């Protein structure tokens, strides 16, 4: 891992890259972002979930210098937060309030869950677990029979046709093995356990162990469209099931998973990984998962050399980061949206925190 780990200070890097993001999307006076280089709306909530996972991490490297900045984007999550519609909480796409009718998605509520789940685990404020909680609830509240299992993508289908996909179940379950862990109890697991044999039955290829995107409500057709983010979520989330339960069927899946992951997606010579950053970063959390799990520094390798790869290659001459982590940037960006630098911002902290553990 040193060999790749070197003199790279990535927690600079990573408080470089907030600089960049703070200065072209932070909207001025307010803890909030803009979506995009136009600066005309409020983000949607994805990106700013990114920086919720950044300075959560953060509080492993100085508790001091993140706790303020975490608590500031807590309370602009606040914004995105719906007290009651249709008789359940839940977190909003956009920013929402209890008289206004949301736009709710069952992934981005586990999304955050997650990061809520951690951001208690690392400081203890109950307000943060209360929303983890009811997040999650959320989340868990898509689930039914329909297509035997599974969660819908989103509570108020338009455009999209009715649908249930791999990357509800997968942050689903990944929050509930996270709440699990915290609260000790048994029906966080034996939800993780119910919607993951659903998404194994319905979702999994078995000739490479990687997963379809979606299967389809009204006649049960699977997107077969397969994303990274789709494994990685997954890997993390067998990983948990395998320390909960010690069957070794989850360890051996999450391998399996995770090989196939990188044949498909990463170029272990260069470090690249084709595919968004949004999604491929959770390749890169798998590594760190398998490193918990293993000690085996070959996972660090791998997540030091592809953190290399997104600074030295595609970190464009304004601090700017593309959308896609396959290629390296060869001119300046002139349209980006939040989850492009946030995303980038999270690996380097991730980084930091691992280079702090070896040394």
């Amino acid at each position: 891992p040193g060999v790749e780990i070197g003199n790279n200070d990535y927690y600079t890097w990573c408080k470089e890259t907030l600089s960049v993001i703070d200065k072209d999307l932070k909207i001025s006076g307010t803890h909030s972002y803009y979506e995009n280089q136009d600066r005309s709306q409020v983000s949607f909530i994805w990106g700013n979930i990114f920086l919720l996972y950044t300075y959560t991490e953060g509080i492993s490297l100085s508790k001091s210098e993140w706790s303020d900045a975490l608590m500031n984007c807590f309370l602009n999550f606040d914004n995105y937060w719906h007290p009651n519609y249709k008789g359940i909480a839940g977190y909003a796409t956009l920013p929402t309030s209890a008289e206004k009718v949301p736009d709710r998605f069952y992934d981005e509520n586990g999304w955050t869950a997650i990061g809520l789940c951690d951001a208690y685990l690392a400081t203890q404020n109950n307000s943060y677990l209360e929303k983890a909680k009811g997040a999650l609830a959320f989340s868990l509240s898509g689930e039914d029979n329909v297509l035997g299992g599974g969660i819908y993508f989103q509570e108020t289908f338009v455009s999209l046709p009715v649908q249930k996909n791999t990357i509800c179940s997968a942050v689903t379950m990944l929050s509930c093995m996270k709440l699990y862990e915290i609260t000790q109890d048994r029906q966080y697991l034996d939800a993780a356990i119910r919607i993951n044999d659903w998404t194994v039955e319905n979702l999994l290829d078995k000739s490479d162990n990687l997963l379809w995107d979606a299967k389809m409500v009204a006649d049960g057709s699977v997107n077969t469209q397969k994303w990274s983010y789709n494994a990685g979520f997954m890997i993390r989330s067998w990983l948990k099931m395998y320390q909960a339960t010690k069957d070794e069927k989850y360890l051996s899946q999450a391998k399996a998973t995770l090989a196939s992951s990188e044949a498909k997606w990463y170029n272990s010579i260069n470090g690249a990984l084709n595919d968004p950053g949004y999604f491929a970063f959770s390749i890169i959390d798998s590594w760190f998962d398998m490193y918990d799990t293993d000690k085996n520094t070959v996972w660090l390798t791998k997540a030091f050399h592809a953190i290399n790869f997104i600074h030295n290659k595609l970190r464009d001459g304004n601090g700017r980061y593309p959308e896609h982590w396959g290629t390296p940037t060869t001119s300046n960006l002139e349209k980006y949206d939040l989850r492009f630098s946030t995303v980038a911002a999270y690996m380097y902290m991730r980084a930091a925190n691992y280079k702090r553990i070896l040394n």
